[PDB]
């Protein structure tokens, strides 16, 4: 199974460690884009040597009470730092917006995917994916991101989550884009409990159905948090734990912010299921 974007191939054999470059105002300070290039490119260097195949590179936060950025500060933002590492490093780049210039600016400098956790629902942003003709990532959310608002009910997240996926897959072929273009993403802690979630983790491995590539994003979140009743810098080992769970039951691409411990762990998770008559757990 592979991807193919920007004249290169990515082989989804085996699992990916998809690191985290967040360039949002509060970080890529000083304003405007300051020397914090410098940091983003350094970040980026650490990450690759580390074993990262894909960075994420995203300049608006997605966490509760999150503010809402221009499409003139993300542009600021975003384009430099995706620009700087194309030309300096072989790595895959998948730009984390929502924004129709946003999206359209970054398949110029060379970005190869479009991670929108909107799943493209702005005003435009479908036909500017479906224009650049790069991969894009549909992710499973119920409600606002930036809520600080409560969890939905669902009758099953399940078959809500998995019929949801067929919505949006119609969605994305009526405007142009092919199914073998997507990757989908069941969305942990985004309008999910606790219960939610883990139930989600637990059936990763019957998401396969679709024949989709699966990303998964589980990094330090709540899900760990609530569980263990611990910091957001003291979430490593759960943080290793779903990332293992994942990987086990098949999933292509991690999203997270320890790269080198997740690199190892999949070093782990790949010389077991080669031993394994199918590779996959369930
Ligand atoms: N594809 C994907 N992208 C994300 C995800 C996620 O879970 N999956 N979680 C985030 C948390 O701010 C930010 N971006
Ligand atoms: N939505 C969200 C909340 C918390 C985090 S974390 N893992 O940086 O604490 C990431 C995304």
């Amino acid at each position: 199974m592979k991807l193919f974007a920007q004249g290169t191939s990515l082989d989804l054999s085996h699992p990916h460690v998809m690191g985290i470059l967040n360039v949002t105002p509060d970080s890529f300070s000083d304003g405007g884009t300051h020397n914090s290039l410098i940091d983003a490119v350094k970040h980026a260097n650490l990450m690759i040597n580390a074993g990262a195949t894909i960075i994420d590179v995203g300049g608006e936060s997605t966490r509760p009470g999150a503010a809402e950025v221009s499409v003139e500060e993300e542009l600021q933002r975003v384009i430099p730092v995706v620009e700087a590492i194309a030309q300096r490093f072989e790595v895959w780049i998948s730009v984390d917006t929502s924004k129709p210039e946003v999206i359209r600016e970054s398949a110029k400098v060379g970005a190869h995917i479009i991670n929108d956790i909107r799943s493209l629902s702005e005003p435009g942003a479908l036909e500017a994916a479906a224009e650049t003709g790069l991969p894009v990532c549909l992710m499973h959310m119920q409600g606002n991101p930036k809520t600080m608002q409560e969890a939905p009910k669902y009758d099953d997240v399940f078959a809500e989550v998995n019929r949801y996926f067929i919505e949006q897959i119609a969605r994305c072929e009526q405007a142009g884009i092919a199914k073998e273009k997507l990757l989908l993403d069941p969305g942990f802690g985004f309008g999910k409990n606790l219960s939610h979630n883990y139930s989600l983790l637990a059936r990763l491995a019957e998401f396969h159905h679709f024949n989709l590539p699966l990303l998964v994003g589980m990094s330090r979140k709540s899900m760990i948090g609530q569980l263990l009743n611990v910091g957001p810098s003291e979430r490593l080992s759960g943080s290793l734990a779903c990332a293992v769970i994942a990987a086990m039951q098949g999933a292509h691409i991690i999203r997270v912010h320890d790269v080198k411990e997740t690199v190892e762990a999949m070093r782990v998770v790949e010389a077991t299921l080669s031993a394994k008559e199918n590779k996959r757990y369930e």
